[PDB]
């Protein structure tokens, strides 16, 4: 049986609860991130979903064109969709830079510095980063007084912001050999396990993966799904953006974009065979910068149902204008 | 610095010229354009352009055959093509990184030198259109990886016992010559390899974020080896602002995005020769387009005057 070429299984999950997004390069991951938080939020009114970013460019505020922060917020217009926009590593400073100060005075784990292995072993940073991001969640959870269902996680730009999930045997691997920073790290080692209880569980946690069409980005999104794989996280979708199928298109003209196509279909073609086991869902070019509630939601509907270019251009085109 | 390769298009001083970039960013098409500047400027000289890639571009780039036998060019007086396969034409290659590959890279400088001696003819300068995959030029390291390992040997050697050690029979010895052999004659390419006046690498990318991303980490690993870069050409450019307007709202959003790039690129890499080339929407094949193309590797293209040149090839 064919895999369907969309995320409607998963926009329809009722048993996940950490959603991640990624992709590098301009390939329209804060969109895809925005679409799948929108069509989550209004296929399960019945709960709530929070989509957090860590970009400090604060890309969800700009994509909804509203103001948001450290502090949740009902996206304007949902009843079921908040965002919150944080930093974790600066957080993460200020709570280790005190930590320090108390020291010569004199997330537990830091009296003093567990933040100096850093430069040294992978991983550490990112599994503190991650945690100082679980618990402004967990603040906001305990506050507004109202838990969130589901998370879909706004991946950062850069780095290797899950590489925690490798850091359990990292540490045994290194604990066997060295055999208070010794029972903080096994603190850490605790506290990430229990993560990767929930991350590595595929009916809990999956990544989707964003792209375009290009040799380039074919190759990253690779690298990508293997990283992932070796995480033991669960990567069945690929969302691949700024398809101009030129093939049939309105005020479709222009020979260089009809060259461009041309080339996206080759790599599209690879994709498929490569990925065949994926839910590759193709979005449309759309000429313009896809912002607001409104147009990120009619835009969002072809994660659900795949869109035809023949059909829904006029849709996209009520958009991209 | 000028946003050309003339100086280098006309230096007499530069025998080895290699030429990459990975993705579509037109590696190929700049190889030729590089080879036929070069060959057109200095008539009083021979070049080879030798090809790796098995899909034989160089023969669909010229719309001739070319083979493991030097050729000229159809047309030219100058210039000769010769497409390869170094691993087609012992085992410590899965362990030792740059093995295979200066094994692969003398395999080429074999085929080179022997046809030198046949048609009595020696080439002056080469232009080397990297192989699309891989790290054809690891090897530079080798050298150093080896001293570094046949030193391990001596600190373990040296310090075990002499059973332990004399209890290990097997043609390995059979080797310490061979590495030690290879190791000089990598080394000799390297003193060639690494002066500037002698060889340089031109970086091919397309001003996209994922190119400019891919050639920055090319530019370190060349630079880690101690080889020259000072070029960095950028193909695919559509100066629509310029494009007689031909309309495309699609195509003028690519362009502001590419002119984005092409800022942290002047920004970035401000002591190289960047090449802005048009995006010339076809298939630059044969000589005579070839040539017509190339020109403006050697005086930067003019946008608004140049327009009526690379439209004529479309
Ligand atoms: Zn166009």
């Amino acid at each position: 049986l064919t895999v369907e070429p969309n995320l409607h299984s998963l926009i329809t999950s009722t048993t996940h609860k950490w959603i991640f997004v990624g992709g590098k390069g301009g390939v329209g991951k804060t969109t895809s991130s925005c679409s799948i938080a929108i069509q989550m939020a209004l296929s399960q009114p019945n709960k709530q979903f929070l989509l957090i970013s860590t970009d400090p460019a604060h890309n969800l505020s700009d994509a909804f064109g509203e103001k948001f922060g450290k502090d949740a917020r009902k996206v304007t217009g949902m009843n079921n969709l908040s965002c919150m926009e944080i930093d974790p590593s600066a957080a993460l400073k200020d709570m280790n830079d005190m930590a320090v100060s108390r020291a010569n005075n004199n997330s537990l784990l830091q009296g003093g510095a567990l933040a100096d292995l850093t430069g040294s072993i992978p991983g550490i940073d990112e599994a503190l980063s991650f945690m100082e991001v679980m618990k402004h969640i967990k603040r906001q959870e305990q506050d507004e007084g109202e838990t969130f269902d589901t998370v879909i996680f706004d991946t950062a730009p850069t780095g290797h912001t899950l590489r925690f999930l490798q850091l359990p045997n990292t540490l045994s691997k290194l604990l066997e050999k060295f055999g208070d920073i010794s029972g903080k790290l096994n603190e850490l080692k605790a506290n990430v396990e229990t993560i990767r209880q929930q991350f590595t569980d595929p009916d809990l946690t999956t990544f989707v993966c964003v792209c375009i069409s290009e040799f380039l980005s074919l190759y990253e999104t690779e690298r990508l799904i293997q990283e992932l794989i070796s995480y033991d996280m669960d990567v069945n979708s690929i969302i691949v953006n700024q398809l101009l199928f030129a093939e049939n298109d309105q005020e479709h003209n222009c020979k260089r974009c009809q060259a461009r196509w041309k080339m996206q279909k080759k790599y599209l073609d690879q994709i498929d065979e490569l990925y065949e086991d994926f839910h590759v869902v193709k979005m449309p070019l759309c000429a313009g910068e896809i912002r607001g509630l409104n147009n990120l939601t009619k835009f969002s509907q072809f994660l659900n149902k795949e869109y035809n270019p023949i059909t829904d251009g006029k849709v996209i085109y009520e958009l991209e204008d």
